C-alpha cells in the first residue's frame, strides 16, 4: 500500500490531503496541510485505524486500484515507472470553508461547538462542511504506533467528541428554524401571510397541563392578534403553535417529507444521518413540533437544504461533495452530474417564504450584515436534553443570499450556545452565517 504514492484530495486547486515519500518502512506519509479545518471532508488515513470520510469513500481511486484506473497501474508496473493514485476534486470552496472555521473559533467568546454548512442552491454543491471542535488527522497519519493510539485514546475520551462530523452525523432540534416548514405547510394548505394568529404571551397545549410561552413572556405585539407575516419575522411562538395545530399533523408530516425529512439521505458520498419530524403522537406534541421541538431533529446539512430548496424556487438539488474523479495523469474518470432530487413547494410558495425570510433577517440582530447584500434567513434557539430549562440551548441560523438570485445557502449550528442559557441564534449563529455568506459572495 504505502510503497505507492496515494492520490490527492483537492479543493479549489489546493491540496487537502497528499502523500510524501519518506525513509519510513511504509514509504509514503499522508500529510494534511490545514488539518482541523478540513478533517470533516478528508477524514484520516491511518496505519492502525484505517480510513474515514473521503479517504475511505474514495479509497480505491486514491490508491489506484479502482477498475477505471487499474489499466494505468498495470502499464506502470510493466513500464517500470513509480505508481500513483488518482485524484478527488471536492466541491469545497477554501475561502468559504476557512471563513466558517475562523468564525466558529472566534464567535462564542472563544471557540464554538457545532457546524457550518454552505451550499450552492442551484447545483447541490457542498461549498463548506465545517465541524467544531475538530482534530488533527496528521496525528493518526503518524507511522509511530504509540502516537496513533495515544491520539486515538485522547480523541475517544474527549467529551466534546472532536471526531464527530456534526454537519452530517448528528441531529439536533431545529427550534424556530422549523417555522419555515410550519409556514410552508400552512401556505400550501391555503393560509396566507395576512392570516390572524394569537399574540398571546402564553398558550395552553390541548390534552396537557403544559403551556408554551413566547420568548421573554411578551405578547407578539400590542394588538390581540397579528398577521402570520408579523409572527414569522418576530418569531413569536404561540402564533406558530396555534397555526401548527390549526394546520394539523398530516399536513406537517407531509410538508416535512417534501423537504427531505423522514427519508433516507443519499450519500454525498459521505453518509448523512436521517432527519425526522417525529411521530407526533398527539396534539400537545403537534404544538411543540410546530416550533421545532418535541421529536424534530435535523442535521445542519438538512437545515441548509431547507434554505437551499427555497433559494432554488422550491426544487431540492441532490447535495454532493465530489465534483470529479481524475487519473494520476489528471484525465477525467468521472464528473458528477447535478440532479433535481424533488420539488418541495411551488415556485409561488418558495417566493412567499423568501419574502418572509428577508423580513425575518431585517428584524434579527444585525451583527455582520453586508452593505448592499440582501439576505433571507430564519434564526432559531432550540431547547434540548433531559433538563432543558437549565441547559443552554442551541443557536441556529439558516439563510440564503442574495435573496433575489441566490448564490449560497448556509446553516449555522452553535451547539449549546457558547454555554449560555440566554444564547440565541440571532446573537451567536447569525454573525457566523453572515461572515460565511460574505466569503461566498466576495
Ligand atoms: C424558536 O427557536 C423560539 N425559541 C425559544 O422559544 C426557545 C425555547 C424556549 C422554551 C421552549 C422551547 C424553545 C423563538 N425563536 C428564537 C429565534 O428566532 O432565535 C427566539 C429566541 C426569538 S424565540
Amino acid at each position: 500500500e504505502y510503497s505507492r504514492q496515494r492520490g490527492q484530495i483537492t479543493a479549489g486547486g489546493q491540496l487537502l490531503a497528499y502523500s510524501v515519500a519518506t525513509d519510513g518502512r511504509f514509504r509514503f506519509l499522508r500529510v494534511y496541510p490545514n488539518p482541523e479545518v478540513y478533517a470533516p471532508v478528508t477524514g484520516f488515513y491511518s496505519l492502525r485505524y484505517s480510513s474515514t470520510a473521503l479517504e475511505r469513500a474514495e479509497d480505491p481511486i486514491l490508491n489506484g486500484s479502482d477498475r477505471r484506473l487499474f489499466g494505468r497501474r498495470l502499464a506502470d508496473f510493466f513500464t517500470g515507472r513509480d505508481p500513483r493514485g488518482g485524484n478527488v476534486d471536492t466541491t469545497i470552496n477554501p475561502r468559504i470553508q476557512q471563513a466558517g472555521w475562523d468564525a466558529m473559533q472566534q464567535g462564542c467568546y472563544g471557540p464554538c461547538k457545532g457546524a457550518v454548512v454552505a451550499l450552492e442552491p442551484s447545483t447541490g454543491k457542498i461549498l463548506a462542511l465545517v465541524s467544531s471542535p475538530s482534530y488533527d488527522p496528521n496525528l493518526l497519519a503518524s507511522h509511530n504506533p504509540e502516537v496513533q493510539a495515544q491520539a486515538w485514546q485522547r480523541l475517544g475520551d474527549n467529551p466534546a467528541s472532536p471526531l464527530t462530523n456534526r454537519a452530517i452525523s448528528e441531529t439536533y432540534p431545529p427550534g424556530s428554524t422549523f417555522k419555515v416548514i410550519t409556514t410552508a405547510a400552512a401556505l400550501a394548505a391555503g393560509a396566507t401571510e395576512t392570516e390572524q394568529l394569537t399574540a398571546a404571551p402564553t398558550i395552553p397545549l390541548p390534552g396537557s397541563t403544559a403551556q408554551l410561552e413566547n420568548y421573554g413572556g411578551a405578547p407578539c405585539g400590542d394588538e390581540p392578534t397579528v398577521s402570520l407575516r408579523e409572527a414569522f419575522v418576530k418569531s413569536c411562538n404561540t402564533a406558530f403553535v396555534q397555526l401548527g395545530i390549526r394546520t394539523g399533523a398530516d399536513a406537517l408530516r407531509s410538508m416535512a417529507r417534501a423537504f427531505g425529512l423522514d427519508s433516507p439521505p443519499r450519500p454525498t458520498p459521505l453518509q448523512v444521518a436521517e432527519s425526522t419530524v417525529g411521530p407526533i403522537p398527539d396534539s400537545a406534541a403537534l404544538g411543540m413540533t410546530s416550533i421545532g421541538q418535541k421529536d424534530v431533529a435535523l442535521t445542519p446539512l438538512a437545515n441548509a437544504e431547507i434554505a437551499a430548496t427555497i433559494a432554488n424556487g422550491g426544487i431540492t438539488m441532490r447535495p454532493y461533495l465530489v465534483g470529479s474523479l481524475k487519473g494520476p495523469d489528471l484525465a477525467n474518470i468521472s464528473t458528477t452530474v447535478r440532479y433535481q432530487q424533488r420539488r418541495a413547494v411551488s415556485p409561488q410558495v418558495a417566493a412567499k417564504l423568501t419574502e418572509l425570510m428577508v423580513g425575518a433577517e431585517k428584524v434579527a440582530q444585525q451583527k455582520g450584515a453586508i452593505p448592499g447584500v440582501q439576505i433571507a434567513s430564519k434564526t432559531g434557539t432550540a431547547e434540548h436534553g433531559t433538563d432543558p430549562r437549565h441547559t443552554p440551548p442551541h443557536a441556529w441560523y439558516i439563510a440564503f443570499a442574495p435573496a433575489q438570485a441566490p448564490k449560497v445557502a448556509v446553516a449555522v449550528l452553535v451547539e449549546n450556545g457558547a454555554d449560555r442559557l440566554s444564547a440565541t441564534g440571532g446573537a451567536l449563529a447569525a454573525p457566523i452565517g453572515r461572515a460565511v455568506i460574505e466569503a461566498a459572495l466576495q
